[PDB]
């Protein structure tokens, strides 16, 4: 089957953070789309948002598409977008500030995923601070231990079952209460399976992390 | 009054993790130890877990007593140990393996929580990831956004009220349900603030973040 990529934009919720040329005169998205540009596993890579000028891609792998008001629907226009589509094929949603994820883990994610009950997947580290939720800068609840992770993208699923949890999702008005891809299945009755990634493996939101993401190399 | 700060031994759940030169040949517990023997604002620390020949410290500031089957008895213990303790007196608790947490970090949690109607205050950093929950592999269960934090120490409370926390959680078997400070404080119906910390600030459980650790300096 085909492997397929959706990376969407995200500002939920002028410039956005993704034109952001961070060490080496390399923006954010494009030292992501990297990984996926140079690799023979991914067929085609489908980036959602004036693109002529972003600049560095209107690359042969490279699809664009628009981007919506949400995650959700970036990755929803994304999928409708996707031509000669099958039900077998596969769709790795990334973040588009993610630029630190590694080969292996990727790999892993796709091979264990491939043989799995589930068909879907995640990268994940597992958590060992405490869960706590919070209004007003005050501690509301805690999570007792510890089963449990923060999600990390890649995401990945068959293609046919993600479109059908989508379009449950979205006809259900479930949209708000999608976070990653596999909220969105889960809320289908698809439980994905999770993959122990780096924890050097993070999103871009801080200058921190941005240091982290200059020492990472 | 007076401030003290509890540093737990963990193994839960020969020669303990925290006795682990890491850079400059300078043990991991020993590293963390440094911000609050070198701090003027911390009057006693209390370091809990054959320590004759740890062995940097025997130290002015410095007590040892006597850990427990877990973190929560090991703090429990240390509580215990503090003679001519006051009601109003402070304890941050700690991690034995975070000496990256900045003074700014420290110094924000001790005024916000003193001046808060709680006393009671934890370190903090915000969840931008999907928190998912596990079993065997699989994810259970999923997070609705986004009031959603991760706990790092220090945890920091008034004395008396800690030690009620403590005694109710104890004498009620709430222990194994307990995870850090602010959870034993929670179950006793005192809601801590939250300090947001820098991402920067993170517990030494992997060779991942000991590299991060030693690129931090």
């Amino acid at each position: 089957s085909n492997k397929y990529v959706i990376i969407p934009a995200a500002g939920i919720g002028d410039i956005p953070k993704q034109y952001y040329k961070l060490n080496n005169g390399k923006t954010i998205l494009d030292n992501t789309l990297v990984k996926f540009i140079d690799n023979p596993l991914f067929d085609k890579i489908f980036v959602a948002i004036f693109w002529n000028n972003s600049l560095y891609y209107n690359h042969d792998k490279i699809v664009v598409c628009n981007g919506g008001e949400t995650r959700f629907n970036s990755v929803y226009n994304a999928l409708n977008v996707i031509d000669e589509r099958k039900n077998d094929d596969w769709v790795f949603v990334h973040d588009a500030a993610r630029p630190c994820v590694s080969i292996d883990s990727i790999i892993d994610l796709y091979e264990q995923t491939k043989s799995s009950h589930s068909q879907a997947g995640i990268l994940a580290v597992r958590a060992y601070e405490t869960v706590k939720q919070v209004t007003k800068n005050i501690v509301v609840k805690t999570l007792a231990r510890d089963n449990i992770w923060l999600a990390q993208t890649p995401q990945l699923s068959r293609l046919g079952q993600l479109e059908k949890a989508f379009d449950f999702c979205y006809s259900n008005n479930l949209v708000a209460k999608v976070t990653d891809e596999a909220s969105a299945l889960e809320m289908f009755g698809i439980n994905p399976i999770v993959v122990e990634c780096s924890k050097k493996n993070i999103k871009i939101t801080t200058k921190d992390d941005l240091e982290y993401a200059n020492w990472q190399l």
